[PDB]
């Protein structure tokens, strides 16, 4: 059975203050112990977190480049992870796709170079509203995740969550069900079957990385195909508790 | 001018080497006229900052625009100013060049950082295509351009220019004065003279224990933004290059 996976991306959100009221909260939660739980702050505040934050909990950086060292002003390498004890990355961040322009191909490259530095990676992908309406879902979503298969090894993807964000239902005003998220999940497990391998699909997380809260986390887990969440502002609040038990009655 | 050293470890750095680098700096002996900069990586600021000598400030190699929000992987100025780290390069040529910062980009950061209390390393400089083209003054000119239209007068005071001949990155002190002097003149005619004569020039080639002195002498060039060798105990006779 795959283990539910949360985790928690606080963007660029933080102060020493806030961090510490947050995981205060965590620290004195009574949490599903059969979920596996991961929290990625702003990258300044990644040894506060990992010093103070209970250890069942695993913290993760929300980017990271393609090389150990280098003249790379301004980037962290997965290696600088592994020293600091930080065994997670986010990559492939829409935000970071859109906003910062981040490539399929870089996307894969940064993929590789972590998991050979001895990283787990939330791969992020997911589909715009153009892409959607124009019924290119499966072909974008194919396309990103082709990328990584191209570069990694089958066994590569045992440290490996996918994270599909509904882009087309962030910003948009619009709202994605779970049937809706459930269906992408699908195609997404099947790609992995058909392009990758039997093992690959039935172990790797899919999980949900539209808008979760405490309102509609019961219903998105319920999906068959949904592992688990990729959570943004919930998880600066104190019901990403409730999300984490989204599986509890 | 006070002189003004600039050390961007770019992405290099572990708790064991900073741990000899910091411990390096804090036996060494400066130059108390100079003003001494060094800039980790994001996740070891809190490390630098409590282990480092208070009389060399902690800079980050980056920041964005806004207090806060959706943007994965990104660092804001209120962070920084939280953790007590005063300074922030901004402009790097790996970042305009590499991850396609833009000239209004930068200054939107530059403006966002100078509001909320932090001094700014702003890189400037023109690529060799540029050069070969006969674009250098018009690079220089449009780059700062954007941040003197975002910023006022009193603004440029905690800002520190440093000029990146890109071009040579794959560099004589005469091309480097030539390029300081266009650049002061620039300030001169679109900020004001005050600003042309108080604002630090420093120079961001390949800067080494041999080039310091002769670069030093130059009457526009007020110091150094240093790249591989600010990873080396050599950084500090870098420091101390008026003496
Ligand atoms: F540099």
């Amino acid at each position: 059975a795959r283990k539910f996976f949360v985790g928690g991306n606080w963007k660029m959100n933080g102060s020493v203050e806030s961090i510490k009221s947050l995981v205060e909260t965590l620290n004195n939660a009574e949490l599903d112990p059969n979920v596996e739980v991961v929290i990625a702050p702003p990258a300044v505040y990644l040894p506060l977190v990992r010093e103070a934050l209970r250890k069942d909990i695993q913290v993760a950086a929300q980017n990271c480049y393609t090389k150990a060292s280098g003249a790379y002003t301004g980037e962290i390498s997965a290696e600088m992870l592994k020293d600091l004890g930080i065994p997670w990355v986010i990559l492939g961040h829409s935000e970071r796709r859109h906003i910062f322009g981040e490539s399929d191909e870089l996307v894969a490259e940064k993929t590789k170079y972590a998991l050979d530095s001895g990283l787990s990676v939330i791969l992020c992908i997911g589909e715009t509203l153009e892409e959607r309406e124009a019924g290119k879902t499966m072909d974008v979503v194919a396309r990103q995740l082709k990328a990584i298969a191209d570069k990694i090894t089958e066994n590569d993807w045992s440290k490996v969550v996918i994270a599909y964000e509904p882009v087309w239902a962030i910003g948009t005003g619009k709202v994605a069900t779970p049937e809706q998220a459930q269906e992408v999940h699908a195609e997404i497990r099947k790609w992995l079957a058909e392009n990758v391998s039997a093992e690959v699909a039935e172990s790797t997380r899919i999980i949900y990385g539209g808008s979760v809260n405490g309102g509609n986390c019961k219903e998105l887990a319920k999906q068959p195909d949904i592992d688990g969440f990729l959570v943004g502002g919930a998880s600066l609040k104190p019901e990403f508790v409730d999300i984490i038990n989204a599986k509890q009655a």
